[PDB]
């Protein structure tokens, strides 16, 4: 199930993306 | 300038809610 | 009960340090 | 250079802790 997250603010959104695309390497490899 | 981001799963979606909330919340105060 | 985490990088450091007091605020008040 | 964060709540702790270790996955192969 995907949701969307409305983000104020290119960094903020910048930031957020980041530790988004970190969490799925992470799951991709599992640990 | 509002960004969107998908996320997959329900409880990593209410974990970047709650963080984007709190940002927004900081902001209004400013501190 | 505090917990401490070390975290490797200025940038980063700054980053969820920013979270986390932003978490605090929203407990402070409460919502 | 190396930085400490004091966090509270076990909670908390681990939400931050799964984003540093995603973070540093990440940097391990780098993108």
């Amino acid at each position: 199930e995907y949701f969307t997250l409305q983000i104020r603010g290119r960094e903020r959104f910048e930031m957020f993306r980041e530790l988004n695309e970190a969490l799925e390497l992470k799951d991709a490899q599992a640990g």
